[PDB]
């Protein structure tokens, strides 16, 4: 249906959007601490913590199989990313400061992509 199409046409749409989105949130992270999976090789008991793990690379994935229907279900998996590191790891931690200033520096990006993608529809 022509219908269908459109609505393709709008996935489509917020997918460019959402991986605009998605590098700067990334550039927050030059470290590349959120890049990849937690390795269950070298943190084997891992999932006895967290129970679903989230990283930028998961992300990308979901992403180019237009995965994301909305921004709401993007920011929960970036949600994921940060609130997972902070309850394994400590405050005084690398790892625990670092999602901290992803969060904080992340909020400015998802303020105005919400904005965005409430405009252009």
């Amino acid at each position: 249906s022509m219908e269908q199409v459109a609505m393709e046409l709008r996935l489509t749409e917020l997918t460019r959007l959402l991986r605009s989105v998605l590098d700067q949130l990334q550039d927050k992270d030059p470290a590349r601490i959120f890049a990849q999976p937690v390795s269950l090789k070298e943190v084997p008991d891992y999932l006895d913590h967290i129970k679903h793990p989230m990283d930028f690379a998961t992300m990308r994935k979901r992403l180019e199989a237009q995965g994301y229907k909305n921004l709401h279900e993007f920011e929960e998996d970036f949600d994921l990313i940060i609130d997972n590191c902070m309850k394994y790891n400590a405050r005084d931690t690398v790892f625990y400061r670092a999602a901290v200033r992803l969060r904080d520096q992340g909020g400015v990006v998802l303020r105005q992509a919400r904005r965005e993608v409430d405009s252009i529809g």
